[PDB]
């Protein structure tokens, strides 16, 4: 038997303004990773069921434009890219660069800036192969990363993150 | 905090060829309730876990024919009704019936004799206002699903699953 | 104020095979009609509701094939047409036609004998204009749907759904 | 002004097993071809009426199958074809061929033998160039081709055909 | 025999500016109830009627920007949720929130706010159970709830709610 | 036999920008009525074609905004219905509402003020029951009806209104 | 044997912005008509091969807007027909219309006159019964007609033609 | 200027009932290839046109079941490949095989037996390079494209039609 | 840089006519897993390429009725579901069952025996982590798990085809 | 065995707004080109495994706006058609066009100048056969796609994204 809790959270993503080479196409990037911790803070305690294990089945990350902008507006496309290992980490860019960086990557999909995007998501941490983690709630899970052209204006998005997780006796 | 656990299960359902007043038509209907005891045979007991009630979300039930017969074999259609109390229990009627029982009922929904059906619905039992049940507590009869049909000039088998879509909360 | 009432009766309808000028194509007809009052068995009188009028606001008919006819044989088909005066009533043809009588008929649609059909009309009855009766009020007789058909190769038996959409007012 | 008027008639047609060279593939065709008088047997007459003009702006056939055939009964396809002139009259095979004699015509569309088909064609008779003719109502109009493979056992179609006229006085 | 009866009402709805916080990402929500007296006149009127009970059916929804808004205008997501009872009036914020009070809710829905919704629910007031009520109605049923990010200028809106009521005799 | 004549009429529509109680909600209504002698400007009565009788089977009208207004640019819904009767005369309200005129009746659907709408009725005028009109007086008859309604924008809005007659005649 | 041949042409088309009546609804209209020396320009002639004759099987007409209209932008309904004869030239009115020429045409189809139109048609010149003509290739064949209302703002628009001629041998 | 010329031809097309392991699973497959001379036997010859060279732009093939083969009686599915070369001729097939042969084949597309398929190929003959042919000129054959089933209980007998989309240019 | 191999093969497979407890509804199962030796003896192996690693990124499991079994044949729905370790081995039945074992699995997916299914998988094996196996051949011979498919016992047997596709990442 | 290689780039394009003939129609076209090398970097890279041949079976071209460009605001429609040796090269029109280059061309498709344009193609670099080419090698120019459009009233920029699908065998 396997009992499932939905969480979720938001907070504010900001794609800043190009002013740097401006006229030239360059790209920048950033990436989520995830852990049970990060969504149990106004829910109660896992730990005081008597649940052994939990998994985390699945994650979803949605990204969507806000204070006007205009989805009519184009700014170009970036990619989205799942990258379950910890070199994600180093997708925030410092530096800008000429390539869009996440293209390359196996399973990475085309999203419009002025749009923004959602995905679905099997993040990872007998816990390497299945993913069960003894109840732990704090153990980071990779992941996923996103690039964009920069803008000739700045973007405000809301971003929600919702987590599946399952936990067994 | 709401945890939800699925549960399932399945069993034979037969629609004997009529023997009574062979080509006219008639109809009969039987019903379906659900208890969470009904799924808990190899599974543990929640309150196991330290849960302190238990509703039933949504409950579903999927019958479709087996046994060789042909889909495209017409026999007619019947209906599909949600009832949310004890009077359901009246229609599995011993007698046949002359009318559709269920068609006149709200949200009666078509299905064919010859395809079988899907349907979702929220079975009902302060606890008769949320349907929260203390974690016996197992056994509360929720209601429920009736299903029509007019009788074939043959007998058909079915195979039927329900599914239950169980809330716990902490 | 409109308040809504949907009734709903069936009856089991017959093709018969065709047994004269076997292997030549000819075409007969039926038709059905609606008063309140076909459908009124199981419940009171609506005019112990403090009602004046009634209204029939829509009719729909779904008549689908049983008795084991397979869907995939074609039998050809046929045509429906809403026919709302007296003229409907020459319809249920005592005799065989060689063409359809009812394709060169406004707004006629064509179904396969195999299939069945399903099709909405308003049957017709300040009555005349608008259609609301006091509430004998609720025998009036309402046209009408009118189907035509080839005669097939062999028996096809039918279950038929009526359902009435009446409007009541306040 | 532009009255318009909807006739129809029904009739049966066969298409034969095949009783020669069984077991190979041959093909044979018919036609069809349109009056304003083949439809007007049971209809009162438009001449009546203080209409100068009268065209057939629209024609269909359809044709299906009947019998108690198993439309799920493969039985091959042909083509069917709009042919506008006298020319057509051949097409009522004499002599079953090898090859489809329709496929090769300008729009030729395929059907299946055991599903029928439905075809709208614009049938052709100043009056050679608009179609508007004097009311007359014996012009004949071409034209609608239909071929088919030679089928293991005889199938029988419900055929209508449909007459879309135009009037103007 | 169960009669129903459609009933419909409309208002005004506005999210005003952000004026708190402001390049901040903050929330907030608001409800709806539902009576019967909340959309009958005097006249006509089921009392009137000799009916015994009614039934709310089925309540709709509908919000839909207006006052010049522009739909392809981005002003972010917020949720809907069914809540069927009284502890929804707590979902009129005086306090703005940091997260989306409604996302983690049962059956949340996401909605944007430049488009705004459309949602069916189920209101609930034996009759706890059934919902049949004697004819009373000024019963309060619960209820739908709608939360929103704050967005950068007041966007205003129109709201038709709809009720299908059944009564018997 | 049935002989079928298709006739259209367009003419300009205008919503005006709302001036009284602005900045609360508030809706109007309008309407419109069928005659045949409305769509014979340009064709001979068709009494001296051999018909006698004539019935408006059926009636479309779509309303598109114009002048320049967009149709991403929201400004709420109002409703439209078909009113059978000498009722819809009313709904050239004189005054505002602070509710929706149209919405409570019968068959009445939603439309978007910035773009428009298209509808289909059977409006209505033996020839009672039927519909049927002798032609010869007979071709002024009026017939009923599709009413709207809509919200006051906050801009005037001006649409371009086409009418459509499925105008039966018979033999 | 019937050998095919794709032509096409483009060229710029301007509704002008409404001087008269300002304020109210007035229509104008247009019209294209087809040779197959428009069309071969760019292109080798076809005496050159031995073809007997050639005929204009079909037509595609494709007005799009450009210079920056917004096709969001609402400016209108108006009418396209296809007119197979010389009267088409009538529509090019000199004299603003009340009404909308086309609407009552057999086979009109509304166009929106901020997003354009794509239609295809039979244009038409024994060659009035089957258009065949003897290679001559200056016979005109007739025909589209479009017909908007004047707008508040002047419309550009890119027309793409399109032949597709038939020749045999 | 490039002109455009659509031909065609049809022929039937036999899969034998299995014969041998009978109860096993066997592959067989074949192949179709084109050239512009197949299919000039009721037409002219482009050259009597002042025609330099011809180009088969597109092929395409479709082979469905005749002779009463039911489309829902379940036979398998084998695949279709495109091959542009010689190869293609390996697939005699002499041997029966014990796996598909064209499923590992780039762009291998499933098809049902019972159901037939049809396919849209570019069969391949500066000329090389190009495709364009001097109009023994009319005979270079073009690849290709293969099909496999697995072998069926019982014979299935279809109707083929292939279709060329010739261009010619001057 | 990431090289992909798409490889293939098929087999018959027999769900047989019901035997015990005749007239009741009973269930069985029966399970598959990958290895890439299994689909590579016709193709030299990768290690003889200078790939060093590959990992099974993803595989197809499609079994479809033959024999002359009609489709619209009813014979009841069965369920498949992704089990990715040992324990999907039990699930060769020895014992028939009076409930679907495999119903209650995560991700279980309804599908009707008459017509076969289709399902896609993720079947696992630093290497516990990525997936990625090194090539030299035991890493060839590495199972994978694993898809399992249950169905009621049928009235009479029925064969189908069953093609597996794996879809092979090199790096 | 065939292996498959995903390689993408992308760049920057620009249309610039029109300062001749200012208020006519005019065209305007350019092109692009494949090469592995244009895709590939010093590590990792294709030459240090053991394959014998590749070749480029698909290439994808994807142009979108930028810079703030209204989707909805329109600028007319261009096309791109699939040009597969050197004479592309004249397409990057040096002189202004009163009809559009790429329109009359085999397989040409209109594509709207505010929206870009994505498009499949088969680029050609027994090698002019097939496309297999021995690892010259990486640095094999493959042509091609160009694309037309009527200059605008404003300049519009572009993000372009290419994408080669790559087989290698041994």
């Amino acid at each position: 038997r396997i009992y499932t809790l939905r969480l979720t959270r938001q907070f504010q993503f900001k794609i800043n303004k190009q002013t740097t080479s401006v006229g030239n196409l360059i790209f920048n990037a950033d990436y989520i990773t995830f852990a049970l911790d990060d969504f149990l803070q106004a829910v109660p305690n896992p730990h005081t069921l008597n649940f052994e294990d939990y998994r985390i089945k699945l994650a979803k990350m949605e990204m969507r434009p806000t204070g006007g902008h205009y989805t009519v507006q184009s700014d170009g496309f970036g990619h989205t890219a799942v990258i379950q290992d910890s070199r994600i980490t180093r997708f925030k860019t410092t530096a800008d660069q000429t390539q869009d960086p996440l293209a390359p990557f196996d399973g990475a999909k085309k999203w419009f800036v002025s749009r923004g995007f959602k995905r679905l998501l099997r993040p990872k941490p007998n816990s390497a192969r299945t993913g069960w983690i003894p109840l732990g709630t704090k153990v980071r899970h990779y992941g996923i990363a996103f690039s964009f052209p920069q803008p000739e204006q700045t973007i405000t998005y809301v971003t929600k993150l919702t987590l599946y997780v399952q936990f067994r006796q």
